[PDB]
């Protein structure tokens, strides 16, 4: 990974396909897709200001121009820097769940709203958007690249090194192995399986994931 301004660094995994870490002292993820010169930025950094300096070096460093945002679901890693996208005049799209808790919590509102799935086409490269069920948040969805075979799951997911659940205060946490299986199912061909926090990997990120909420689930039932 390439350093950058703002607690912010970047990640190649494609041609078109880049993934960052912005820390805030934790550290988030998201990715930048790029399509002449125009770029989807799937989540946001926790706030404006690291928000600015991405989308500044995408443009500096990339010569893409942001033009289209997707959130994964409605928390701060993920819609933290909205505010100022919507002021840049960026273009989103999120699971309709996402804009209902993200108005009624007075929180930047995306502005399209899909319930099931959608294909947003960065000036034709397509961006699938899914939601397969409840997980890490009732709302979150999963963002998936056929031209690349990248899937970026979301805070859904966790890295191979993380042992823990984490945040279940907006889990759906019954749901979140079954929504998992679905993604295993729906994905097999991902060459790389981004996820919410820590390091990139493939596919053995859902299974890991199952393993770590099934344990959660045995754990409290004993
Ligand atoms: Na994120």
């Amino acid at each position: 990974s390439v350093k950058i301004s703002d607690d912010i660094s970047i990640t190649q995994l494609s041609d078109k396909v880049y993934t960052y870490v912005s820390l805030a002292m934790v550290p988030s993820n998201g990715m930048i897709v790029i399509n002449n010169h125009q770029a989807a930025l799937l989540d946001t950094p926790i706030n404006d200001a690291q928000t600015e300096t991405l989308v500044n070096w995408v443009a500096d460093s990339l010569h893409a121009k942001v033009t289209t945002f997707i959130p994964n679901h409605w928390h701060g890693d993920c819609i933290g820097g909205l505010g100022y996208l919507q002021k840049k005049g960026v273009q989103s799209y999120a699971n309709q769940m996402t804009i209902d808790l993200a108005k009624e919590k007075g929180l930047p509102v995306p502005e399209h709203g899909f319930t099931d799935s959608l294909t947003v086409s960065l000036d034709g490269m397509p961006l699938q958007c899914y939601y397969l069920g409840g997980g890490h948040a009732t709302d979150n969805i999963v963002v998936w690249l056929p031209t690349e075979n990248i899937l970026f799951g979301g805070c859904m997911l966790k890295d191979n090194q993380a042992t823990s659940i984490g945040n279940i205060s907006d889990a759906d946490v019954t749901a979140w192995p079954k929504t998992l299986d679905k993604v295993k199912a729906k994905f097999p061909s991902a060459r790389y399986v981004v996820p919410g926090h820590g390091d990139y990997g493939g596919t053995e990120l859902i299974e890991h994931t199952k393993q770590i909420v099934n344990q959660y689930i045995e754990s409290t039932s004993k």
